[PDB]
């Protein structure tokens, strides 16, 4: 009796009721902000639901992201707000919903999907697997304050600097061949920079955005193309040390700040994980950046009953930072993988780990080494939660 | 009045006084145990001190480790127990000690050195830089118990099994081309396993060692070549769930366990950093494993006033998993590095980060891509603190 | 110059001032809800105060409850919001107030009165004694989620279902001969179920009402006539285990959930006590339910200077589930009790403890067995605080 | 484990196997301090010599172990011999393979052979014990009071003296008198010898009046009452005031006692809202003998059939008639076949412990039979809520 639907504006009240019984209550002001954001999802076909009769019983949204992979931007479906009414849980409703979400993401031409799961079981069944991390580290403000770079011009930034921020990030991630980071629309970055609770500063070759977190400061993002600039931006955040003793920062464990500060980040850190799924393997491969110098001619046997279109035997050809995935008619021993193994592989997870987890099977070890290096590079991470 | 010396047995009581005023007091039992372990260092010339008159004023010891790098074992001088008497601190005594340590380390043919620093400043001045991590993750015991694997034969292990453990771990790290991990003497492993407080279990293709940690269980090390065995070993630890709610484990963030367990490790994790220094760059390179398929022909200009023998221009040649560093007399623009950047590079830290931290300067961007992939591979980590 | 009055609607602002200086400030929002509730009390003659000249100096409210005793509903005056202006405390004003409250509740035809005391001294002087408990137990949501009962129809409930909730509760408490539980007017039950912060669910023979409690779930009440329904309703609460780790529940220590769940409730529990007083002993006895099979013919000598109409020598006759308290002409040795011992005995507190507390004196031990079993039965408890 | 080579069998643990049991225990509960091991071995030998220490071996390696305390347990104011199961441990690589169940079946059999009609334990996990027929039967409560409040309870006129080992038999008399008068249920009866050990321990502070006693000790800066027994108001006040006299140093007194304890009626400030509530489980091993030894509620009368389904103890299984009158009960075979209350071991144990029939039916532990039987059984097994002061 259940039906998958496109959520409309007039159903948002019912979606909010299912939400209140899933995540918790919304404050009266936060509810108005939620509805405002829900509208753009509705009118772009990125708000799916399940109805029982005329009752909305489950819902999920799809962010129109791009995600960095090996220094290139790949269209990505970010799944958010997955909720099911308590009395409709444990009956296949969430799965029905998510299958509809996957189909909608494919139709919109998004070759990959990511999410932060509250429970892993349902998403693993649908073929998602952990693909990367989000790290929060804690530093002493007084240490950051003293980093110097006082000669660098740093000015307060605002909504009007959105395009410049995008440019700066793009240059950085392309040079480092970064993986995992989200690309937001210029419009959402403008909102971000316009929020008066966010403190943003811009230098010629870097920027920082930070805010208050319970008496301490929290860095949402710092980007810097040179040492003097990194120092000046960290020093700007740390300049509040007379009040904030601690600054937490979302960044990679490979961030240069660890090499710059005197006092090591606190041993206690936050490490969260996000999941990835491939929806259109050839398009995802064609869009991914590959490791400089890496060459590979490898066959892959994909078994994905969730997305039958990418099932079957493929040939993976990688050269000069580019890869292509084409149908193969060969017969030798071949690496066999399901949706989970495929996602984890694309995300750069070591074949050794994937074999031990049982996500990948068969194939010569010679293939393993070439795949490892091909998908290798910086560890995927994200700065944002969604 | 200040002299570097080799610490003797009769001086151990004075080293313990300095230690007491540096790290804190030792229980009457750990006292006797400390002396036992110290004697081996004394006799192998791996216990250095500084005297003022006839008084021991500073001391440090050197572990004769090996360390895995790209799947090969590299001899490594592990520095421990660096202490200076309070009234002698801040006067260069610690630095004099450490230069004697680096010198002794070189004489014993160890091409690299690592340590966990309480303060970064003295070691950075000496040329060390952060090279890798030690991660502790926390899981729910009941969730590990549910992994199953009970069909897999598993027996209690003892000191007699030390050689077998070494075989299993060697096979694992060579397959994954691991970096960072310590190699302990078989004698040290036998002791580890003899200890009644350590619970060691052995399968055909894996092992686990764990113990109690304040009411929780703590996994020191788990090695497993197959899924069934990984399940069996983790489930053996988790079988104590009726008493211990939580299992903490030292392992990599790429460990297959994250792919197997239902509930994600606690967001709250321990992340520690250890530092590295190259003492003999040509030998360290020649001993390192390199990424499969990686090729590179690049010049490097090393400026290391701490070890002038490795200073000057070099040619790095990497092919087929092996690298060689030879003297170069070429001119023109070249990647320039101090000891800190050199260690970080060797450890796999990306050049983009090194450049932003100011640890590396000059040279074409072409070289950076070559270097990154050459030194690429799994992120370096350690299971042990010392 | 101190005068007891009936609180009028225009004195409510004065009451709130007293309350602010007694319990703490009210949010401007919550203040409006307090007025809304206070109006009903004023009109029905259930809001008393003490004035000093013009200004209100003290106030207290009387809820028009019924309370289950031995499976029957007894009219009960629930005392709430007892407050005295700080500079008027310790001068007998609170006791003047409460004698007014006791006077008023009897006049309204209420045989018993109950309250949660912030201090025991004043209420003990007025003749109240502890009669029962309110328990909170903490369970693992994952455990509740898996209880099953999937076959049982469970639907979302609302204000409209208020009458059916009353019916189900009525059937349960009569079958168990429950004691201590409050009976709310169908009006307040409606508001309860209207409140969007409360999540209510109905089955053919059971229901549950729960809500968020700081990231955990809290069950206000769960009633189930059958195993299948008990499982289904607990599973409905537990279905949120992906977000809520813990489910707190107000229930009896005899609740069947303890017999169903795999993991025992946390050792750490909440145990609060509420107090009871008899206002009209013969009517209280006449309305109480008595243990099946129990028969007793025993005299009581009551000394209650707070309610002199109850005082004197009485004869308790108990047979076939009902009891009767009659004036007695007999002369010899007899159990003597004051108001505190009387209330405690009514509540089912065993004679042995009453004697050791000194709340009851004299009489033969043959009488004690007669009394114990007469007033014996399930331990009295409440789900609600007031 | 290694099923190919394992040869698992139940044994009686010997004195020379204690070191091996200690290995299994360390990997189960945690390491023992040096001084605590000494006290464990000495205690273990007693169990070994009385045939109350069972284990499982594989070949000649000890793989599991459990011991049986020779307790008595109060039920409705009478003492019932009871097998208290403790230290249940299985080596990690042998868990989840039926070893603990094989051990515990041997434990139940040894307990029956020794004439104990009931058994109790504090379970770390309920699953294995419910499969074997145990169910929750009662509680252990810890409440916390303000010491300064206890200190002013009075009773200065009551003679209170320091007690020691030689007062063990007097303590048992006082406890006995109290529990018979209140028809108490759940409480442990320890051997006089074990009580003497308790009172000779310098860390325990014991005081004795003419009609009561108290034993208490330090608990991390606060005081903890292990047990207080008092027959009269004056004595209760005096003994609580003895404990509370420590208030200048200890702000808080924790106490193990029933929620029905008179102290709640005596003290000004009520116990902290935050309390400890632990549960222990019960199983009947010989139901007729358990019923015969139980005290039953004064005035209670009941004639009711029970259909017992206990394949764990076949001798208990079948249809029985329960006769209760004048405080005494008897269970005899019935040849009737009409509608009857049906229960397994879990429901039987819970019913014996006084759990309400309504709860047992909702929990599914009890099925069928007329509603009229429910009321009779409820009052028969009714009385004070079972509790225990001790953990084991
Ligand atoms: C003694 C004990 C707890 C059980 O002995 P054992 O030889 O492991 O027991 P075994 O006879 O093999 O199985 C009987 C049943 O019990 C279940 N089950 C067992 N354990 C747990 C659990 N943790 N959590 C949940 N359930 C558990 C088993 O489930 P499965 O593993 O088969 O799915 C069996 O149920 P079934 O599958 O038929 O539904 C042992 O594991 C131990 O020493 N633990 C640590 C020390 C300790 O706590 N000591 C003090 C204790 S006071
Ligand atoms: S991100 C998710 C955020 N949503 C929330 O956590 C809010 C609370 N939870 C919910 O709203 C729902 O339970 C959701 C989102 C998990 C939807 O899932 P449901 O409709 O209950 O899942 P569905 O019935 O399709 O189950 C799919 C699988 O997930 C499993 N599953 C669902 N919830 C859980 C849970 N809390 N824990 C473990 N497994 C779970 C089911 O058992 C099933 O697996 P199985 O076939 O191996 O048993
Ligand atoms: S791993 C280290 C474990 N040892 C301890 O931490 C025990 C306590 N401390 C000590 O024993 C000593 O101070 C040591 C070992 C940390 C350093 O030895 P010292 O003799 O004090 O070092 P030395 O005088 O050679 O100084 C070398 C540099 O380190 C710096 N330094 C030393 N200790 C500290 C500190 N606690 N914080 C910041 N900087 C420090 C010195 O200022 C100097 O740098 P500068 O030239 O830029 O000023
Ligand atoms: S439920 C009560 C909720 N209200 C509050 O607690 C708010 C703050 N307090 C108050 O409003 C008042 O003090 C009340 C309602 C607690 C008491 O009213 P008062 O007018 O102070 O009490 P009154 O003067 O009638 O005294 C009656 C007895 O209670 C005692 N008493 C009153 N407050 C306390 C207290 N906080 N602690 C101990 N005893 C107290 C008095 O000493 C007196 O007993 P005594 O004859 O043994 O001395």
């Amino acid at each position: 009796d259940l039906r998958l639907v496109d959520i409309t504006e007039t159903q948002l009240d019912d979606v909010l009721r299912v939400r209140a019984r899933s995540f918790g209550l919304l404050a009266a002001g936060a509810r108005e902000d939620w509805v405002r954001d829900a509208v753009e999802f509705v009118h772009d076909g990125r708000f799916l639901g399940v109805v029982s009769g005329d009752e909305v019983v489950a819902a999920a949204r799809i962010w129109d992201f791009q995600q960095w992979w090996g220094g290139r931007r790949v269209p990505m479906a970010g799944i958010a707000g997955v909720v099911v009414a308590p009395e409709y849980r444990g009956r296949g409703v969430g799965s029905l919903l998510m299958r509809g979400v996957l189909e909608r993401s494919r139709d919109k031409g998004m070759p990959i999907s990511a999410l932060y799961p509250a429970t892993t079981v349902i998403y693993r069944h649908l073929g998602y697997e952990f693909g990367g991390h989000r790290y929060r580290f804690s530093f002493q403000a007084a240490d950051l304050r003293s980093l110097g770079g006082r000669e660098v011009a740093v000015r307060r930034a605002g909504a009007k600097d959105a395009a410049r921020f995008l440019e700066l990030v793009g240059t950085a991630h392309e040079a480092s061949r970064a993986s995992g980071l989200l690309v937001w629309p210029e419009s959402k970055i403008a909102e971000w920079l316009e929020d008066e609770e966010n403190f943003a500063y811009l230098a010629e070759d870097g920027f920082v955005v930070y805010n208050w977190s319970d008496g301490d400061l929290q860095v949402d993002e710092l980007v810097a193309h040179s040492e003097a600039t990194a120092r000046a931006l960290w020093a700007t955040v740390g300049s509040g040390a007379s009040i904030a003793r601690t600054v937490h920062a979302y960044l990679s464990p490979n961030d240069p700040v660890h090499l710059l500060v005197e006092h090591e980040a606190d041993k206690q850190a936050h490490v969260q994980r996000w999941m990835l799924r491939l929806l259109d393997a050839p398009a995802a491969i064609a869009a991914r950046g590959f490791a400089p110098g890496a060459a590979a001619e490898v066959d892959l046997l994909i078994d994905d009953p969730g997305v039958p279109a990418q099932s079957g035997r493929w040939h993976l050809s990688v050269a000069d930072g580019t890869g292509e995935l084409t149908p193969s008619d060969r017969s030798g021993d071949v690496l066999q993988l399901g949706s989970r193994g495929l996602a984890a592989l694309y995300a750069g997870t070591p074949l050794a780990a994937l074999r031990t987890a049982g996500l990948v099977t068969g194939g010569p070890v010679a293939s393993d080494r070439l795949l490892d290096t091909a998908f290798g590079g910086a560890a995927p991470y994200m700065l944002d939660y969604f």
